């Protein structure tokens, strides 16, 4: 079997993207932030302190005959940017775009940061990184990939953002269509849980291409792209003004200027990620200095190519027993 699923930036900048999930009997539908650098999915519901709702929409396992609550499991999660949720588990049916999983474990956030209270277009995260990195205590759980595996056609799920528009989830296929040229395949080290692979170099606007290996994981969870100091700086002293502000907390340029684009290998092939990628904006509403999508991995400690890099290519997250990543141009 196979499932299809539209994915929405949440604003004008694509800061994450939203997609509708089927949770429950009968179907209670949110919108969750797929997430390939994590493995939990939790959601606001009925549990969540009600001062730490602000307009999401609720999962309420109690009006589904279908959930039940998984006795004596707790579930605490911390996110690199510092963001943070933890409540109870219940297991329950979940559709992805026609693919249903019964007896997912759908953790119900009982406390959430404030991060996430704020931002009211997001019902919660689903989580596909590997499932060694699930967070519910004392039995860990498994990711919605990883219980649909089976029945899928293929161990594959493909994420195709969209700039300021529109994306596809899809489980278990992959689209010829959406695509152009080869699919050029990367190895995988599932070591640390994430989806980690090794670039083979990158390009600053139309320069030379630098053949160096940068480790670094494939996050459709975050937004920005994060690269080694090296190579950060190279791209922005290649932007007439701009500058890294501790204020500000990394680069940013005069709104004015054209940005380059920016290049990453995966073995031979290329990606171009175009300039207009990399603008996020000026940093507060009127002022002239916009706030840029690369920046630095230093303070991170792991490279971390985020929605600026992946939403310029098509990209199979390939399940297999040994797992590999696809990228094309699109
Ligand atoms: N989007 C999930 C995520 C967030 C942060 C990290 C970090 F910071 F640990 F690399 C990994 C994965």
């Amino acid at each position: 079997s196979t499932g299809s699923a539209t994915t929405t930036p949440i604003d004008s900048l694509d800061d994450a993207y939203i997609t509708p999930v089927q949770i429950g009997t009968p179907a209670q539908t949110l919108n969750l932030d797929f997430d390939t650098g994590s493995s939990d999915l939790w959601v606001f519901s009925s549990e969540t302190t009600a001062s730490e709702v602000d307009g999401q929409t609720i999962y309420t396992p109690s009006k589904s005959t279908t959930a039940k609550l998984l006795s004596g499991a707790t579930w605490s999660i911390s996110y690199g940017d510092g963001s943070s949720s933890s409540g109870d588990v219940y297991t329950d049916t979940v559709s992805v775009g026609g693919l249903t999983v019964t007896g997912q474990a759908v953790e119900s956030a009982k406390k959430v940061s404030s991060s996430f209270t704020e931002d009211s277009t997001i019902d919660g995260l689903l989580g596909l990184a590997f499932s060694t990195l699930n967070t519910v205590s004392p039995t860990q759980q498994k990711t919605f990939f990883d219980n649909a595996k089976a029945s899928l056609d293929s161990p594959v799920f493909t994420a195709d953002l969209g700039y300021h528009a529109p994306g596809t989830y899809n489980f278990g296929f992959i689209d010829t269509t959406a695509y152009t040229g080869s699919i050029t395949y990367t190895a995988v080290s599932t070591k640390q849980g994430f989806w980690e692979w090794t670039s083979t170099g990158y390009a600053v606007g139309s320069g030379t291409f630098k053949s160096t290996s940068i480790d670094g994981i494939a996050d459709t969870g975050t937004t920005l792209l994060y690269l080694p100091a090296t190579v950060v700086s190279a791209y922005w002293a290649q932007v007439s003004g701009a500058k890294s502000s501790s204020s500000v907390g990394g680069y940013v340029f005069p709104c004015s200027a054209t940005l380059p684009s920016f290049t990453f290998g995966v073995g031979s092939a290329r990606i171009v990620i175009p300039g207009d990628y990399i603008d996020f904006g000026p940093i507060s509403t009127g002022s002239s200095s916009c706030f840029g999508g690369i920046q630095s991995s230093a303070g991170i400690g792991i490279n971390i190519f985020g929605d600026v890099a992946l939403k310029a290519a098509f990209v199979v997250f390939n399940g297999a027993t040994t797992p590999t990543l696809g990228f094309a141009s699109k």
